[PDB]
């Protein structure tokens, strides 16, 4: 329906993350927390760090409970270490409830905090299977559902501005919505289409076909999900398995061949700039990902524009971007730049993820993002990778 209290409760951007305000402890300690659908721990800065202007102070909370256990979490881009405990947690622009949740108090980290991101912790919204140190550490959303009458579903509208936001602008700007326990109809246009959650660990999905400007990439669909495909708000880019990335970049280069870009642009390292207002969107192709539907032999597609996969960056008055599609050795990752095109419903109760065109997606007068279906698609279970 309508969830006014939660609409516009996010801030941030694809490159540094989208975050929501939360409170921890008694009296409440306010912290900004990264919304991360790609992990399952609630972990917050709990000791001084050069990039933090506030942190969780356990000694000032009367409701803090020490679990007397450490946690070490190495990830490819960095690491975080901490001390486990529980405390009372609330979301001010959320459901009007307080829950007792697990909190990892971060004591040491490497490439975790981002200078100028304005967040002090992460909210891992995925399932207990990938919680650290193990699946006995109940994730936040599981605690929320178990302790309250909040429905077992949340939905995300991540709003890319379509241009760079300076330090002051990114702090003052509305970055989107996290609707806890429901679907807000004002955040999308058209219909919601659902794909099954293949397995409850990451938010795993199955891609069954890929097109670049309607041209089929024509790879064995297992390649698209090798070794998994996930929906992850805590990754910036659309990341594709090595072989898929090579074929997709070849096709995107061919479609955009009226302009030549340096190798560093395609590697997602170097920015490209155009005179103010002259970005040649029309030379870049749309990308369609077909996802398994809820009905046997049925799929649907989500279509993104270059306004999603070209990420705005500051250089001058030029309009500059980085290519936000990159290679992966751990499967497809539908990151924040893809999520910015859509309202995404994480329907845990019905083991499915919904997509609809976002009411805040960036587009031009000639093209828009799309969510369309149905399409007849056979042997879709064969697209899933095993082992
Ligand atoms: C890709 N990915 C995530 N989605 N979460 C983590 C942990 C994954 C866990 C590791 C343990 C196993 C299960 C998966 C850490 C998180 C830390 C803070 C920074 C953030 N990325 C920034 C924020 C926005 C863009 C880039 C990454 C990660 O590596």
């Amino acid at each position: 329906g309508s969830f006014v209290e939660m609409v516009d409760n996010l801030r941030g951007k694809s490159g540094q993350g989208y975050y929501v305000e939360m409170t921890v402890g008694s009296p409440p300690q306010t912290l900004n927390i990264l919304v991360d659908t790609g992990s399952s721990n609630f972990a917050v800065g709990a000791a001084p760090h050069p990039f933090l202007h506030r942190y969780y102070q356990r000694q000032l909370s009367s409701t803090y409970r020490d679990l007397r256990k450490g946690v070490y979490v190495p990830y490819t881009q960095g690491k975080w270490e901490g001390e486990l405990g529980t405390d009372l947690v609330s979301i001010p622009h959320g459901p009007n409830v307080t829950v007792r949740a697990n909190i990892a108090a971060i004591t040491e980290s490497d490439k975790f905090f981002i200078n100028g991101s304005n967040w002090e912790g992460i909210l891992g919204l995925a399932y207990a299977e990938i919680a650290r140190p193990d699946d006995s550490l109940e994730p936040f959303f599981d605690s929320l559902v178990k302790q309250t009458h909040v429905p077992n579903l949340f939905s995300l509208q991540l709003c890319g501005a379509g241009f760079p936001l300076n330090q002051s602008e990114v702090l003052a700007s509305v970055g989107g919505s996290m609707i806890i326990g429901g679907i807000d109809h004002s955040l999308y246009t058209g219909s919601l289409w659902y794909t099954p959650i293949r397995r409850e660990w990451y938010y795993e999905v199955i891609i069954v076909r890929v097109e670049i400007n309607g041209q089929d990439l024509k790879m064995d669909c297992k390649e698209y999900n090798y070794d998994k495909s996930i929906v992850d708000s805590g990754t910036t880019n659309l990341r594709l398995p090595k072989k898929v990335f090579e074929a997709a970049v070849k096709s995107i280069k061919a479609a955009s061949s009226t302009e030549k870009f340096p190798d560093g642009f395609w590697l997602g390292e170097q920015l490209v700039c155009w005179q103010a207002g002259t970005t040649p969107w029309n030379i870049f192709p749309v990308i369609s990902l077909y996802l398994m539907g809820e009905v046997t032999n049925q799929s649907f597609r989500i279509t993104i524009l270059p306004q999603q996969y070209l990420r705005p960056v500051e250089d001058s008055q030029d309009d500059c971007y980085k290519f936000a599609i990159s290679q992966s050795s751990t499967g497809t990752v539908m990151g924040a730049v893809i999520m910015e095109g859509f309202y995404v419903v994480f329907d845990r109760a019905r083991k499915r993820i919904g997509f609809a065109v976002s009411a805040c997606h960036v587009h031009d007068e000639f093209r828009t993002a799309a969510v369309e279906g149905p399409f007849v698609t056979l042997d879709m279970e064969d697209c899933g990778y095993n082992i």
